[PDB]
């Protein structure tokens, strides 16, 4: 039984917690309660391998971000989340990637770019924009909805598959 240590990062309110909770707990969190640092663990079979997913759900609100860097350091792969209706959250991905490089002291860190809230029609980040960013980092881009489940399992299992490529 292999353990994979996943860390979910991104601006406040983009849906890190909703994504994680939909994956692990099979419901949609409608309310917004800012996270400090939460962990989830679940045993799951991914591509025929029994493994233990340890998912760190981090703070995106600066006021709740104390020690986020030390929590992030442990991670093996990162889900870099923005919301497709929040242009600034997408623009913030660059500094999240730079923070990841710093906490890992590496420029070769498993990552997946996730554009969340794809059930909403107030899109201000077009797919191709995000595809291009991901391409520049050598990683996949996946759209998700924590509300409908679209892409949710795919996004997390893709990050496990990126860790396996490292
Ligand atoms: N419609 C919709 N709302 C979402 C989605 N993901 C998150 N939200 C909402 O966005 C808000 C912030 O989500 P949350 O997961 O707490 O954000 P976090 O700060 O990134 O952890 C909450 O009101 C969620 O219900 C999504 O895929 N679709
Ligand atoms: F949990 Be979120 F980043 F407010
Ligand atoms: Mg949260």
């Amino acid at each position: 039984m292999t353990e994979y240590k996943l860390v979910v990062v991104g601006a406040g309110g983009v849906g890190k917690s909703a994504l994680t909770i939909q994956l692990i707990q099979n419901h949609f969190v409608d309310e917004y309660d800012p996270t400090i640092e939460d962990s989830y663990r679940k045993q799951v079979v991914i591509d025929g391998e029994t493994c233990l997913l340890d998912i760190l759900d981090t703070a995106g609100q600066e006021e709740y971000s104390a020690m986020r860097d030390q929590y992030m350091r442990t991670g093996e792969g990162f889900l870099c989340v923005f919301a497709i209706n929040n242009t600034k959250s997408f623009e913030d991905i660059h500094q999240y990637r730079e923070q990841i490089k710093r906490v890992k002291d590496s420029d070769d860190v498993p990552m997946v770019l996730v554009g969340n809230k794809c059930d909403l029609a107030a899109r201000t980040v077009e797919s191709r924009q995000a595809q291009d960013l991901a391409r520049s980092y050598g990683i996949p881009y996946i759209e998700t909805s924590a509300k409908t489940r679209q892409g949710v399992e795919d996004a997390f299992y893709t990050l496990v598959r990126e860790i396996r490529q490292h």
